[PDB]
């Protein structure tokens, strides 16, 4: 009965000087994900096992298949397209993450993390909903089942907290690269 309801982001007129740096934004997004999920004992594994704590993509960014780094580039850019979908302006001025903490973001955007975090889930769910996935209580790859195939308001808030700052660290990096971010009147 559930159908993801994300919006049309195509009309966003991002800067060209930002799309040329989608590599540096998707890169550390992997590293932040690589450091976080490696700090619980999970290690590299060609196959994936939740029990044995292994992951296929726990790699240096280049070791990821070109098909997936392409997706990580389009995952990140859609967030800043969403930030510009919220009436903002963007203009040019070892898993190793960066000290993006000092970056100051507008209060009128940090509030709107809910709209962005929801759409990232609704973007992520629509890909699996047309690749054959289905909502199950627990995960299985062969039968294509995943617990997070739920309406965003019904997701566990422990992962409703992960989506916002992940998308907003995808934004914290943008301003670290000198792309002004401010509300539009």
């Amino acid at each position: 009965d559930y159908i993801p309801e994300p919006m049309d982001l195509s009309l966003v007129d991002l800067p060209e000087s930002l799309i040329q740096l989608s590599e540096r934004i998707a890169e550390n997004v992997h590293e932040v994900w690589a450091k976080a999920r490696i700090d619980e004992g999970w290690t590299y594994g060609e196959k994936r096992d939740d029990i044995h704590k292994k992951h296929p993509c726990l790699v240096p960014y280049d070791e990821l298949p070109e098909e997936e780094k392409e997706y990580d580039r389009n995952t990140a850019m859609n967030t800043i397209k969403m930030v510009k979908k919220l009436g903002f302006r963007i203009e040019k001025e070892i898993p190793e993450p960066m000290d993006l903490s000092l970056v100051d973001l507008p209060e009128s955007l940090i509030q709107l993390s809910e709209r962005i975090a929801e759409n990232v889930h609704e973007v992520w769910a629509k890909a699996r909903i047309d690749e054959g996935w289905t909502y199950g209580e627990k995960r299985d790859d062969i039968h294509k089942k995943h617990p997070c195939l739920v309406p965003y308001d019904e997701l566990p808030e422990e992962e409703k907290e992960y989506d916002r700052n992940t998308a907003m660290n995808t934004i914290k990096m943008v301003k670290k690269l000198g792309f002004r971010i401010e509300k539009e009147d």
